[PDB]
């Protein structure tokens, strides 16, 4: 167990391994909150209808996470015993160790809120069975953050290949900011939900009061998080202009935004990966085009979803005067030229003249998908003629006759429509779907597997911009909105105030427009809403910035994937599937309910 410096490290692995695994989507629990719907009843889906307390926790972070916070104690109080052991193998597991101890707890805080602070290896198999309580939320919050500081100065800034997925010191930083950003959003930061949330002996366990302070601690944190990463040669992706085994997508910008982090070429811009293996039952193939049993045309995005996205002019629907609204349902003819859709045919209104990031990640009514396939059968068929690019792409339809739809089979259209592998919505998802990946009969791994980005460089831009929003003083606007700019830039898209230029009420400064309930937090939000979609924010950015009754507690909406015309397609209909949030107590997780009978000073969280 601790017999030689190899089983050493098997140990330090098996540390990690207590990690949540964010790309299995069978068993994550923030897949997402109402970006996508499938299909598929996985078990975060069960956390989108709502269906959880504090008898059934679905996914209980409060057990795995502190068994892997015990077990960091262990190879720490283990570690200088193991023969043969060298001083710089003890001092890197040991700062790895500490790295881990500090994202439990990271996590923990995120889930429930207050947490205990695990200061010690815990001899019981609970938190309340050793007697620990929960400690004022900024007091963990301060407690991670040192921890985190720590472990840097202790952990390289760069893995080697074969260490790929263990913590940097970049990592470190970069985790200290995201988590120093919640504690200062609406949820955390003097949020009056929270006035009497207290431990059973009388002590306040969230802020009661606002402060502003807290999103400059955050942007600063946010500026050494980014210092470091491009320190150590991180920088956002941008595709290459050369030749290469995976030619589509073709469009350089959709191009840029489809392989941001599933180049292999260049994984510059990914800080944190999750290199786990996500499977044959990850977002891959329950994104593609239908070919049973390893195609299952599943993981469909959302109305909501797809009104977030931008026009081509880099503005909201809502507020491009170019863009009309009333006009999202009109059919209209795709005109030549059209490189996004197929021109002759029709599709709506609010499938044109999108932002590049809509068709990098959306397939639609006769756009297209940039796949493959190892025969050509079911949605990929001679008898659709979707096949384009030398079966590279192909032609999206979404009509129950159409290829993608539901009454779509081997070639052939069948009376009924299927209850399995179909689009909810008449939409699917291409963001994460490798354009290598192929379709196929059999139900092995994707052809092209590829590190999940836990934190990618766009991400810690995002954070920076919110974080100097926020504050709103001292010039930090200024610093974070120009970072950015730089995400818009890399989605083909112009600055903010070039943009919102010609909006339909236009914003042509940020003077008195920041903090956090003004026009510019609200453009930063709707930027990291799509900038980060599909990439396990959503659950987590919507409860933080208390919108969860707004968004977690409306059923999903999509078009009519029953019309056999594109007359009766052009209707919204809401998906039936149950979506519910119980604010504010469902913004955060439940304790187990046995817990708090064990230890008297144990208090659940508010409303369970």
């Amino acid at each position: 167990a601790f017999a030689n410096p190899r089983a050493a490290l098997r140990y330090l692995y098996s540390c990690y391994g207590y990690l949540p695994q964010s790309n299995m989507v069978q068993s994550c629990m923030d897949f997402t909150g109402d970006e996508t719907i499938s299909p598929f009843a996985e078990s975060y889906v069960k956390f989108a209808e709502g269906s959880y307390d504090s008898s059934n926790t679905i996914i209980s972070y409060w057990n795995t996470l502190f068994q892997g916070i015990r077990q960091c104690y262990l190879l720490k109080e283990n570690i200088h015993s193991v023969p043969k052991i060298s001083q710089e193998e003890v001092d890197l597991y040991t700062a790895e160790a500490d790295f881990l101890i500090a994202y439990f707890h990271l996590l923990l805080i995120k889930c429930y809120g207050p947490t205990i602070l695990v200061k010690e290896l815990p001899a019981l198999d609970t938190p309340a069975e050793n007697m620990l309580g929960r400690r004022p939320y900024d007091e963990c919050i301060d407690w991670v953050a040192d921890l985190l500081d720590d472990a840097a100065t202790r952990l390289p800034a760069t893995r080697n290949s074969s260490d790929y997925g263990r913590a940097t010191s970049v990592i470190a930083k970069s985790l200290k900011a995201r988590m120093l950003l919640y504690a200062a959003s609406p949820l955390f930061n003097g949020n009056p939900d929270y006035t009497d949330f207290k431990n059973p002996d009388g002590e306040q366990l969230m802020s009661t009061t606002y402060s502003e302070e807290k999103y400059k601690r955050a942007a600063d944190a946010t500026w050494d998080a980014i210092q470091a990463a491009s320190g150590a040669g991180h920088e956002l992706y941008i595709a290459s202009t050369t030749s290469n085994a995976y030619p589509e997508p073709t469009n350089l910008t959709e191009r840029t935004l489809r392989m941001t982090f599933m180049d292999s070429e260049n994984y510059k811009e990914v800080i944190f990966p999750e290199t786990r293996k996500a499977g044959a039952y990850g977002i891959q193939r329950k994104s593609i085009p239908f070919f049973p049993r390893g195609s299952w045309n599943g993981i469909a995005p959302t109305i909501t979803m797809l009104d977030r996205f931008y026009t081509v002019n880099g503005l909201p629907i809502d507020e491009d005067p170019e863009f009309n609204t009333n006009n999202k349902l009109d059919i209209v003819t795709i005109p030549e030229g059209t490189t996004y859709a197929e021109p002759g045919k029709r599709t709506l209104y609010m499938n044109m003249n999108r932002e590049p990031r809509f068709y990098a990640w959306v397939a639609f009514e006769n756009g297209y998908y940039e796949c493959r396939t190892d025969d050509k059968r079911y949605a990929y068929h001679k008898f659709w003629g979707a096949e384009r690019s030398e079966g590279d792409k192909w032609l999206t339809g979404f009509l129950a006759t159409e290829n993608c739809g539901v009454r779509a089979d081997d070639g052939k259209i069948v009376t009924a429509a299927r209850s399995q592998n179909y689009s909810k919505t008449g939409y699917l998802n291409k963001k994460g779907v490798h354009p290598g990946i192929q379709a196929t009969v059999g139900t092995p791994g994707p052809t092209v597997e590829y590190p999940w980005p836990v934190i990618r460089l766009a991400e810690l831009y995002l954070n920076y911009a919110e974080a100097c929003v926020g504050y709103g003083k001292e010039g930090y606007p200024e610093k974070g909105m120009a970072y950015l700019d730089k995400v818009r830039e890399r989605a083909g898209l112009k600055p903010v105030l070039e943009s919102w230029a010609n909006a339909k009420v236009p914003l042509t400064s940020y003077d008195g427009q920041c903090g956090p309930d003004g026009r510019v937090m609200k453009i930063v939000r709707q930027e990291r809403m799509i900038e980060l979609y599909q990439e396990n924010h959503n659950f987590w950015d919507i409860r933080r910035w208390k919108m969860g009754e707004t968004y977690f507690n409306v059923k999903a909406r999509g078009l009519n994937i029953l019309a056999e015309t594109m007359e009766d397609f052009a209707k919204i209909v809401e998906i039936q599937d149950k979506r519910t949030f119980d604010a504010p107590r469902q913004y955060l997780m439940p304790i187990p309910a046995g817990e708090v009978s064990k230890n008297p000073n144990m208090v659940q969280n508010p409303g369970y």
